[PDB]
C-alpha cells in the first residue's frame, strides 16, 4: 500500500450526480481491495485551470488535516493533471507524486476546433454537423440523453492549445523539452508520471467499445486531428508529463477511465492501469 493517500483528480464536479456512476469507472474501489486509502476530487469544469487547481488545493489541505499525511498521489485525467501541476508547482511539499493519465497537458486540437466552429471561423458546415454530432452522442450516452446537447462543450474552453499554454508558461514544471519527449521525473521533489493512449485497429475489432456509443464518437473527433496518434480529445505528444510508463494503449479518452462503465477497447484490463501503478508508487517510497 501507498505512503501517501492516492487522490483521484478529474473534471466534472456534477458527473457522479448526473451519471449516477463515478467517472474514474470502478478504480477508487480496485484501489482500496488493494490497501490503498483513495479519496476523489471532482473538480469545476466550466472554469480555467487555476480555479480548479485553487479547488483542488483546499481539498488537499482538508484532506491532509483528515489523514494526517503530509504529502498526497494525485492521479489525474484529462483536466484533472493541470489542477494537479498547480499544486505541485505552488504547494511541493504536500504533493509526493502527479500521475497523468491521457492529461491534456498541451492542448487538445478538438477543443481549439470548436473554437473555430464557436467564432464562425470558416469550417465548413459538413465538419461542425460531424463535430457538434460527435460531442452530443457522447453527452448524451452519459446523461441518459437528458438536458442539454451543446452546453457540456464549455469544459473545452480552457483546454484550447491557447489557454494550455499559457497555463505552462505559468506551470512548465515537468513538461518536455522536445514534442513527443518525457519530462523530467522529478521536480522540485515531487514525482511526475505519465500514461496516454491513442485509438488503433479498425472499429470492428474494439470487443466491448461495440456497445459503447461514445467510442465511434471519438473515432468521429480523431480524425479532426494533425496529430495522427490522439485519443478522440488529445493527441498522444499533448499528454506527455514527466517520466512515460506506458502510452501506447489502444484506447480512446473515456476507455482510459473505464468508461462507459467498463466498455473498453479490446479486453484490456482499465483498472489494471491503476493497480499496477499504485504498486509502483509504492515501490518508489511513496
Ligand atoms: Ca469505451
Amino acid at each position: 500500500s501507498t505512503k501517501y493517500p492516492i487522490v483521484l483528480v478529474h473534471g466534472l464536479a456534477g458527473f457522479n450526480e448526473i451519471v449516477g456512476f463515478p467517472y474514474f469507472y470502478g478504480i477508487a474501489d480496485a484501489l482500496r481491495q488493494d490497501g490503498h486509502q483513495v479519496f476523489t476530487a471532482s473538480l469545476s469544469a466550466f472554469n480555467s485551470n487555476e480555479v480548479r487547481g485553487k479547488q483542488l488545493w483546499q481539498f488537499v489541505q482538508t484532506l491532509l488535516q483528515e489523514t494526517q499525511a503530509k504529502k498526497v498521489n494525485f492521479i489525474g485525467h484529462s483536466q484533472g493533471p493541470l489542477a494537479c501541476r498547480y499544486v505541485a508547482a505552488n504547494y511541493p511539499d504536500s504533493v509526493a507524486s502527479v500521475t497523468s493519465i491521457n492529461g491534456v497537458n498541451h492542448g487538445s486540437e478538438i477543443a481549439d476546433l470548436y473554437r473555430r466552429v464557436m467564432r464562425k471561423d470558416s469550417i465548413p458546415e459538413y465538419i461542425v454537423g460531424k463535430v457538434l454530432n460527435a460531442f452530443g452522442t457522447i453527452i448524451s450516452t452519459f446523461s441518459g440523453h437528458r438536458g442539454d446537447p451543446q452546453d457540456a462543450i464549455a469544459a473545452l474552453e480552457s483546454l484550447t492549445t491557447e489557454q494550455v499554454t499559457e497555463f505552462n508558461n505559468k506551470y512548465p514544471q515537468a513538461l518536455p523539452k522536445t514534442p513527443g519527449g518525457e519530462g523530467d521525473e522529478i521536480v522540485n521533489g515531487v514525482h511526475y508520471y505519465c500514461f496516454g493512449s491513442y485509438i488503433q485497429g479498425l472499429i470492428a475489432g474494439e470487443k466491448g467499445n461495440l456497445l459503447d456509443p461514445t467510442h465511434a464518437a471519438m473515432r468521429v473527433l480523431n480524425t479532426f486531428f494533425t496529430e495522427k496518434q490522439n485519443d478522440g480529445l488529445v493527441g498522444r505528444s499533448s499528454m506527455r508529463l514527466g517520466k512515460l510508463i506506458k502510452d501506447d494503449y489502444a484506447q480512446d479518452h473515456i476507455d482510459m477511465v473505464n468508461q462507459v462503465a467498463g466498455l473498453v477497447g479490446y479486453n484490456e484490463d482499465i483498472v489494471a492501469i491503476y493497480t499496477q501503478h499504485a504498486k509502483y508508487l509504492a515501490s518508489k517510497q511513496l
